[PDB]
């Protein structure tokens, strides 16, 4: 296990969801509003599944070799397994925050889906010229989600409640900055240019995930938002 | 990519569908209403799913060889990813339309993964006798499906909305006469007896699966019945 | 095929799903109460799926190599294709009983994936002390879908009808003592341990198998719990 540089940040990235995962169970066992139900089930699975994953990588599992550019390249492939589960469910969380539409639900689901899906045959895609198209083509799929984060999601929150509309702003903001980063990382990154090195970017994403996933949870979880207005 | 025959037609279909996913995509931006956006939102995501598997079949991705007969043969194994997301999709869209039971809408769902699932098994089994054991339960399956479209949906049809009737009914047969050419071409082609080449095959699965999916989506999509009856 | 001594258990076990499958198929045929449905739907896709998995254990698809110990280890990895799929529809049928609140159903639904995405790894894995990490993060999960069927489950079957109630005590009770000797035979057969040999193993799984999925159907789907109150 330490015989790679990176071990550090996906042991501490381990520790850090499995923590995260204790503590929204803890939490949560003291709720019985439906509603509330709901947001600590999707925000609790969250880190659970990060955890098996990033334990995956770190017992060397979620690792594999991809050759392009003349080289056998590491790739962990177990972060898009991640992935592909724990961010619909965080959008999940954010459309029912505001009550979304089924149809945008579906189209939210659906573009992430793609987003994952294409970034993961990008990943392992042996044509290294290759790699960049589908980046482009997952990068277009989370423009789409961030666009209807804000031109479909921001004006449903206001004719809400207003602990509602303010939790969900704060969440959209912190979803789209923190989000925004991951392309940027993978491009750069041994996934694509190779400009950062493995253990950088292995920092890179731990501290990306945690704050997405742990940081989102406990700005949520706090929120009287998602309790139903009650007496 | 030009050294393989069938390449021309792998980007045709890719251009097809990417054409046609931008126009379902700006065609469904004037739409307020929450069930005309169910099914801008499920029709649009069929061609967008295509046209990353299309690519991927372009770009050599989707391609593995199969060992059988005493032979490596190729074998486009994207399709199955591709019909996995985009079949289901397809029947959703059938019986929204119709406002189907939960039940009913399991049981196709379920048949339909049972379906890909199982032609996806038999595309990649290594002895020959038995890729056509596996043909003949996803058949099977098929035929439920089909069953199931013609005497438990058409008869609930009419008892709804003149237009979603008569749109339900296009849209079935059409759906009926495509889908069940799927399974003869995969019979004769490649993957099964290999009377038809490889070539050809990949020509025949392009129309089909632009017909599928572009031509139903422009169907339902220019119908009033995707609309709530409103004043 | 005859050249594996379990071969016969897996052809039994894939005639008994299959009769099973071809049984809850007929008797569903006359039900039109739409409650009656979903349960019929999601309880005979349950054998459907493990019928296929089943036959391709027989025929050899559904098994592969594993490094471990010094030696290649047969694992039917089939298995878990058919439980990824198979144990939510069960945990589904107990929950629509008792009309579960919805976060309680995904909660239950993510930690089943989480037991078998964990088995399926630990399955696979080569470093033989690290399958037994995994055995007992997928353990884990299991107590946590016990616990919620005993602890929030049970209180809530007893305000709803009295035969929801009953029927719901009885197919809880086969589903903790059945789905709890799964992890012990993992841990004792040929994935674990390597105490009992493969064809018992598959012996063992084969009767419990048929039990918490054809002798779990039988029960549910001749109570009366399944119907709407209806005059
Ligand atoms: C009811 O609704 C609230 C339940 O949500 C909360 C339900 C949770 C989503 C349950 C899912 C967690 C499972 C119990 C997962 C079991 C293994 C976990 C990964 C535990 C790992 C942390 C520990 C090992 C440090
Ligand atoms: C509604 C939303 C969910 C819509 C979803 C959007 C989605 C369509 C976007 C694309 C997803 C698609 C790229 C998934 C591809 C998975 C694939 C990378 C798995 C690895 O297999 C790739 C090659 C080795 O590189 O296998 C070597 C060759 C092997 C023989 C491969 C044969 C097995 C195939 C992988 C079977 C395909 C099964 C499905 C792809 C399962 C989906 C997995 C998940 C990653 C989506
Ligand atoms: C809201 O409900 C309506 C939205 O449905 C419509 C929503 C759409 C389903 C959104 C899904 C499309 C994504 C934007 C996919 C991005 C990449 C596409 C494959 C674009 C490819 C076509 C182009 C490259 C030619
Ligand atoms: C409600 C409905 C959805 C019901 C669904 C119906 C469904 C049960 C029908 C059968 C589906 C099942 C056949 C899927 C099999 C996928 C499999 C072909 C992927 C490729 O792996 C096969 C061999 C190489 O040929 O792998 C070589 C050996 C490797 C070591 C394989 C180990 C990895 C396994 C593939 C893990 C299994 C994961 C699940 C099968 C994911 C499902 C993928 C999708 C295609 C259904
Ligand atoms: C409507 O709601 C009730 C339908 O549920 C019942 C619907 C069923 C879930 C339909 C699913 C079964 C499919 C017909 C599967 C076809 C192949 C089967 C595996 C048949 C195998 C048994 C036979 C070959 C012995
Ligand atoms: C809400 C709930 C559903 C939550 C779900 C809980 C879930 C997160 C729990 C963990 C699931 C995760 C372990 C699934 C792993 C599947 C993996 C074993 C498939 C086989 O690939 C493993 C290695 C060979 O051993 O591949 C060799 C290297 C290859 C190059 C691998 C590259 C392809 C990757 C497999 C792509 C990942 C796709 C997803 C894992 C699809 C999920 C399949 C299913 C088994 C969950
Ligand atoms: C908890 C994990 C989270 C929130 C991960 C989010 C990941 C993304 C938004 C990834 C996006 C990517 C692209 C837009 C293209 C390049 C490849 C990806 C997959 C890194
Ligand atoms: C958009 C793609 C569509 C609508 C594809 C439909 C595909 C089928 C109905 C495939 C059916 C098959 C069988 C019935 C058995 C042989 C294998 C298949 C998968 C080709
Ligand atoms: C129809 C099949 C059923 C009901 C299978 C149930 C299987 C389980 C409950 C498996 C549990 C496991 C663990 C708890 C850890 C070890 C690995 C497993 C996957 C066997
Ligand atoms: C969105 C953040 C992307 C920028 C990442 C900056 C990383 C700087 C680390 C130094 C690069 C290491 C190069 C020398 C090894
Ligand atoms: C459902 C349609 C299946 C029939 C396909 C007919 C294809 C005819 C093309 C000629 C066959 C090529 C054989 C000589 C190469
Ligand atoms: C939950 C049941 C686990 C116990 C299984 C008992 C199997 C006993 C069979 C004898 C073991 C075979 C060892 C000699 C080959
Ligand atoms: C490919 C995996 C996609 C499914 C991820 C699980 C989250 C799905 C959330 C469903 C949202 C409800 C839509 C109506
Ligand atoms: C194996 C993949 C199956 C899921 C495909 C996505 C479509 C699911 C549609 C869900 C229909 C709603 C059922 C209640
Ligand atoms: C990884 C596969 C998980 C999906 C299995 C299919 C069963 C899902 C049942 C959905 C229950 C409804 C939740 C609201
Ligand atoms: C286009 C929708 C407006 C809100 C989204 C902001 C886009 C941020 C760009 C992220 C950088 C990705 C490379
Ligand atoms: C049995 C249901 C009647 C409607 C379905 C028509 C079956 C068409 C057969 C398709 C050919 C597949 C090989
Ligand atoms: C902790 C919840 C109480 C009900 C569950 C009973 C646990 C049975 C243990 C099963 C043995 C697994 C190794
Ligand atoms: C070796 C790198 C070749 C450049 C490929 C860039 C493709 C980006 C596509 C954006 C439309
Ligand atoms: C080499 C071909 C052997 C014939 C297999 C046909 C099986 C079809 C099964 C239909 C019940
Ligand atoms: C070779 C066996 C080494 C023992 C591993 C047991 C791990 C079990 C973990 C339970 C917390
Ligand atoms: C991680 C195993 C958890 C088993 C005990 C249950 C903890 C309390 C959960 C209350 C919903
Ligand atoms: C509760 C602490 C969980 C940490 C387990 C994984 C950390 C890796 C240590 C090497
Ligand atoms: C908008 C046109 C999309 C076409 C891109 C794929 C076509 C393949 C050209 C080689
Ligand atoms: C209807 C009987 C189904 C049995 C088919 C599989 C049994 C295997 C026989 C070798
Ligand atoms: C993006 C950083 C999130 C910070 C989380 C702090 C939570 C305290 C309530
Ligand atoms: C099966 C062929 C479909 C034809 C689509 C034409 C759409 C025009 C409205
Ligand atoms: C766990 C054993 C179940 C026995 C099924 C018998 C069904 C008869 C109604
Ligand atoms: C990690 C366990 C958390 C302890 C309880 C915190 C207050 C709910
Ligand atoms: C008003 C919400 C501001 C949140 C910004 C957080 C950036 C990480
Ligand atoms: C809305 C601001 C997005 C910031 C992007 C940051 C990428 C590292
Ligand atoms: C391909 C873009 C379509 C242009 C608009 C068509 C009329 C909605
Ligand atoms: C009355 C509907 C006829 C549609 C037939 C289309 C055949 C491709
Ligand atoms: C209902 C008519 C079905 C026609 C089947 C055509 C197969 C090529
Ligand atoms: C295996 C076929 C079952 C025959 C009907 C049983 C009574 C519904
Ligand atoms: C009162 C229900 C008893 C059921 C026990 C069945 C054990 C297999
Ligand atoms: C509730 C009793 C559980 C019995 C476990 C049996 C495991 C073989």
């Amino acid at each position: 296990i330490t015989g790679r540089p990176e071990w550090i940040w996906l042991a501490l990235g381990t520790a850090l969801m499995g923590l995260g995962t204790l503590y929204f169970l803890v939490k949560g066992m003291g709720v019985s509003d439906p509603d509330a139900k709901k947001f600590y089930a999707i925000t609790t699975l969250v880190p659970a599944i990060a955890f098996t994953m990033y334990l995956s990588m770190l017992l060397g599992y979620g690792l594999t070799m991809v050759p392009f550019g003349g080289e056998q390249n590491p790739i962990y492939w177990a972060r898009y397994a991640d992935w592909l589960f724990t961010t619909p469910l965080l959008l999940l969380d954010l459309a029912l925050l505001v009550d979304a539409d089924q149809g945008t639900i579906l189209a939210l689901v659906g573009a992430d889906g793609i987003m994952i899906g294409t970034g993961l045959v990008g990943a392992l895609t042996k044509v290294y010229s290759y790699r960049f198209v589908w980046w482009a083509i997952s990068t277009a799929a989370m423009l789409y989600i961030l666009y209807v984060l804000f031109f479909g999601f921001t004006s449903k929150a206001e004719s809400m409640r207003p602990e509602v509309a303010s939790t969900f702003k704060v969440l959209r903001n912190v979803t789209v900055v923190l989000w925004s980063a991951y392309p940027v990382v993978w491009l750069i990154g041994s996934e694509g240019a190779g400009i950062v090195p493995l253990n950088i970017e292995t920092l890179l994403f731990m501290v990306l995930d945690v704050s997405a996933k742990v940081g989102f949870g406990l700005i949520l979880l706090r929120s009287r938002a998602i309790f139903g207005e009650a007496e």
